[PDB]
């Protein structure tokens, strides 16, 4: 009942081999999806790929085929191991999850060998950190949002995520080619993909997170002076038309600064590095910044961005 919700939910923002097995029947506990029933018996390693944390590619794959995925750790008491058969896991890739399908074969078909592709891949998030240089400064300001997450969520997710633009990979899309369209769906500005370098990719998970996926980032330079319009793409689920007044006394410090450099217009927001990681400093520890958006030395741009 959870899985659809989601799946329903990412519509809006929706523009070697797999070892299926066919069920008589499903068990009692997926009856309300029952229309066939295929299982594949996986690991987190493959499983991941055709779900994701907010069922991402779990939904495009409804989008495509009109079928439904279904995921459950196959041995989940297991996952609250410590230290085989039994006992805890390794790491998240080893943790055993068993898929379940629903819809026609005709359906089923289609999606198999679209999830047989899908695993062959690696799908991420991305991140393109766009920032530009200031006359008066030194230092450069990158563009941050505040997405608000759905209710249906893991719960590795916050409820707000201050973020720089950038979603996941679609399926078969490519890091810079999401890097870039997501840009525009978040911020609504155009960067071309000569200009966006590749600053590296954080991958940190446990294996009672085994949906999890990696966080390719990038960077691009933008004009200082450029319409930034705010989220095109579901504009309504980013933090928009807020008060000043009264979150300036929020207790929170992200929501204290998102007060006082967020235009509420557009739920966009021009921090600088040392602003970003000091908002970041309680939440993940030192160099927030440095760790993800340091420009490679042939984009001849670490000079400007401050980082290096
Ligand atoms: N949000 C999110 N973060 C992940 C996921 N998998 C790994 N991470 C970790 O997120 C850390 C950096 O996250 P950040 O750049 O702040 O993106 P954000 O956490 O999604 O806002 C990295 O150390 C990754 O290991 C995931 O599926 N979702």
């Amino acid at each position: 009942p959870r899985g659809s919700h989601m799946d329903d939910a990412l519509r809006g923002e929706l523009a070697s081999t797999i070892q299926l097995e066919k069920l008589s029947h499903p068990p009692a506990r997926f009856d309300l999806l029952t229309s066939f029933v295929y299982k594949w018996q996986t690991k987190a390693a493959l499983a991941r790929k055709v779900s994701g944390p907010m069922r991402e590619w779990a939904a495009e794959l409804k989008y495509r085929t009109g079928v439904h995925i279904e995921l459950e750790p196959t041995y989940p008491e297991r996952l609250s191991e410590n230290a085989t058969q039994w006992g805890a896991y390794e790491t998240a890739d080893d943790v055993d999850i068993t898929v379940y399908l629903f819809g026609s074969e005709r359906g089923i078909f289609n999606c198999h060998k679209l999830m047989e592709a899908a695993i062959q891949q690696d799908p991420v998030y991305v991140r393109l950190g766009i920032f530009r240089r200031l006359a008066n400064s030194s230092e450069v300001e990158w563009l941050m949002l505040r997405r608000i997450n759905r209710e249906l969520r893991p719960p590795d997710i916050p409820p707000i995520s201050l973020k720089l633009p950038g979603k996941w990979t679609l399926l078969y899309e490519r890091y810079k080619e999401a890097a870039i369209r997501t840009l525009w769906e978040e911020t609504g500005i155009t960067v071309d993909a000569s200009n966006v370098y590749p600053t590296g990719h954080l991958y940190q998970t446990v294996p009672q997170y085994y949906w999890r996926v990696p966080v390719r980032y990038f960077v691009a330079e933008v004009p200082s002076d450029i319409r930034v319009e705010g989220p095109q793409v579901v504009p309504l689920q980013y933090m928009r038309n807020w008060d000043a007044r009264l979150l300036r006394q929020s207790p929170d410090p992200i929501d204290r600064a998102w007060a006082q450099l967020a235009d509420p217009a557009t739920g966009c927001a021009w921090m600088k590095a040392s602003m970003i990681d000091q908002l970041q400093k309680p939440l993940r520890g030192d160099n927030y910044m440095a760790i993800r958006y340091t420009p490679p030395p042939y984009s001849n741009l670490q000079e400007v961005v401050g980082l290096g």
